[PDB]
């Protein structure tokens, strides 16, 4: 019977499309700047019969007998979360990034109070007050924004907001900002107006892992991420505080907002987070950040200045570049497309170009030095843009740096 | 470089607790109503390189680029949702039972608006309106309950509160109920009133499945449910519903609930959808059911009588059975604990005006789908019924050993996942 027939025997169409999907990864250049590769020992995780075990509760309270071994994984998960991160709690439930955001908000305050955040226009996520979401549904929103000049975030003007429109809760984050966030000015802040501050650390997670961006967790009262991003994980959210929201929090994910939790997930994050401490770990978010220079360098060169392209702040110091084309021949759509000619997968008058998945991938200063010419010559060379030999130089990079290499013959377990 | 190398090198302690709680799954008979086993296609979808695509939005409408396999993988899945059920449309993107009852609300109704569901205490879920759920928190709540003496919904006193609590939306659904709802009186009472129709499924998804009970998707407006529980696929959410609402319930999912979706996770929805339609998985819902009546049937006999047990509404027509035990020696809490002893896992469960606090209980939900799934059929039931029986009905003489031997027979009889040591993430 069907219980032990293996996927090829049971599901032919969604065997080939699993097999089409890792040539797909292996095959073009992945720059989108959420994105990664997770490791085999996640693969494993995910794929385990910890799917089987309903676990409502917490470590050692839970609803249901049988839970001995899941709890000693959740409690590792805990741990490990607590000491990498230095903090002083953790919740390890979250399903998702954005779930991790709506427990956080239903533990802090509640329908109808105010709520400060980054503007989607100027680099926020749709869960820090967009108004179809939860977060624009339930709270009354304000926004701040950066400075038009330099297109950095102003505290001074961060500052005169909050005094005026006096917020129950201020959200310190983005998803798409090139430069390093003030926290101590923002503890600073919410103390004079008497708000508590959320850190949403999604996108740069694992560059505060390795040491190699400021850690928000001795400033915040609460610390929001994704475990998938730079963390290098699996898809799944995270939180971690201060001891005296450990009762708020905790009541918020169960019962407040969610179920059973993922167990299977769960373990793969216990994983994740012991790679995270390690040397090897370290050397490839350096090669992640001296990447990026590398393409915001590049891109700020007589020809590229020369067809009205621009790179936001005049460079970047984490894991991406943000380029303005409103003053070039190109929009948004027509840069995308460009670039998926010559084998390259980004996303948009703005582009935004990221270096994680690529670095995971072996790639060094060399191989960058390469990338960020291809992307140059597509962008300043108009009409005249050779797309087919652009495209051989792109397929070279990829042949040699095999992604997954084996994977074929890998095990479940052992 | 550790890209490559095997969870046992790289994480010793995790491998071990894995190998155990494999270990565990294999020696124990899981009887809690809720649980289920995933088969192999399902594990190796989990387990695949679909968890490194970021895909927010819809198939054809995405906010990312690359998106060409994963949309063929999600139109699969919706496909087979519609079919196997009948349904309008459907979104296959919730994380959890949860999670799409959280986006249902968020397309039907706005806070402070009033939503009518059957109470904890009489069987129903949290987050059917429980205080410190978003059910609770966000909405004006009212409750419907079952009949102290048949212990059935009666559908007149449901019509009665509808009528005086004036609800946006009524949810039909359940937990913890023995019998079959009626659909068509609930869609005639939400039209007198005005209201909208969630029928929440998690629990008898599979037996809808295979044509064994009677299909809400003619009556409602919109379905949710798990795709674990009796459907049998992996941890995950799903809805299906008449086309009028689809506009709504997508724009509600993202980005009005959710972020990126787990393709990975909607992978393994697809292959439980085609196996869900299969022959082998209706003869597995029959032998689910007969397990079921058989359990009842056992429990309904003079020796257990006579140590203070007895069965809710008398019988059942669906995956469990609902024990009382107050007029016996032992709590909901003293019983599960007793069969944990002889091999046997179940859950304690509050009874019709229960005398004892709702942490503690007094009775029992045994469920058959987990052991059904293992290949049990009604021979092996009768024997897990004789076991239980026994262990309630003896008191202070029960025979811990001679119980806990017989279960262990049949768990080695009944093999788990045998070879799974030796099969790999992708081919044969
Ligand atoms: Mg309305």
């Amino acid at each position: 019977g069907s219980m032990s027939a293996p996927l090829a025997e049971v599901d032919p169409d969604i065997a080939e499309l699993l097999a089409k999907e890792l040539g797909r990864q292996r095959d073009t250049l992945e720059m989108i700047a959420s994105e990664n590769f997770v490791p085999r020992a996640v693969l494993q995780a995910q794929g385990s019969v910890l799917t089987n075990k309903y676990a409502e509760g917490l470590p050692g309270r839970r609803y249901y007998g049988g839970c001995e071994h899941v709890d000693v994984v959740e409690n590792l998960a805990r741990d490990r979360a607590k000491a990498l991160f230095g903090a002083e709690f953790a919740n390890v439930q979250p399903h998702s990034g954005a779930q991790a955001n709506a427990a956080v908000l239903h533990a802090l305050m509640s329908p109808g109070e105010r709520l400060l955040g980054l503007d989607l226009a100027n680099g926020g996520h749709l869960t820090h007050g967009m108004r179809l979401n939860f977060s624009g549904k339930l709270y009354e929103n304000g926004f701040y924004g950066v400075d038009p000049a330099t297109h950095l975030i102003d505290m001074d003007a961060v500052r005169a907001t909050a005094l005026e429109f006096r917020p129950k809760v201020i959200i310190a984050g983005w998803s798409a900002y090139p430069r390093v966030l003030d926290f101590a000015a923002f503890r600073s802040i919410a103390d004079e107006v008497g708000a508590k501050l959320l850190v949403d650390m999604a996108h740069f997670a694992g560059l505060v892992a390795a040491g190699l961006h400021p850690s928000p967790v001795p400033h915040a009262d609460v610390v929001s991420t994704t475990v998938h991003k730079t963390l290098g994980g699996g898809r799944s959210g995270l939180i971690v505080g201060k001891q005296q929201y450990a009762k708020a929090i905790n009541s918020a994910v169960f019962p407040g907002q969610q179920g059973g939790p993922l167990m299977h997930v769960i373990a793969g994050k216990a994983v994740a987070l012991k790679i995270a401490a390690t040397p090897e770990f370290a050397d490839r978010q350096r090669r992640t950040l001296s990447g990026a220079r590398i393409i915001a360098d590049r891109l700020m060169a007589p020809d590229v200045a020369k067809a009205g392209v621009s790179v936001v702040s005049g460079g970047t110091d984490v894991h991406l570049v943000l380029v303005d084309l409103r003053d070039s021949p190109l929009d948004g759509q027509a840069a995308e497309d460009l670039l998926h000619e010559v084998g390259i997968t980004v996303n948009r008058s703005g582009l935004r170009i990221g270096t994680p998945a690529l670095a995971t991938r072996g790639f060094g200063d060399t191989e960058f030095t390469e990338v960020a010419d291809i992307i140059a010559t597509a962008l300043a060379t108009g009409s005249s843009v050779d797309v087919s030999a652009l495209k051989d130089r792109a397929t070279r990079l990829a042949r040699a740096f095999p992604l997954y290499d084996g994977l074929e013959e890998w095990s479940l377990v052992g």
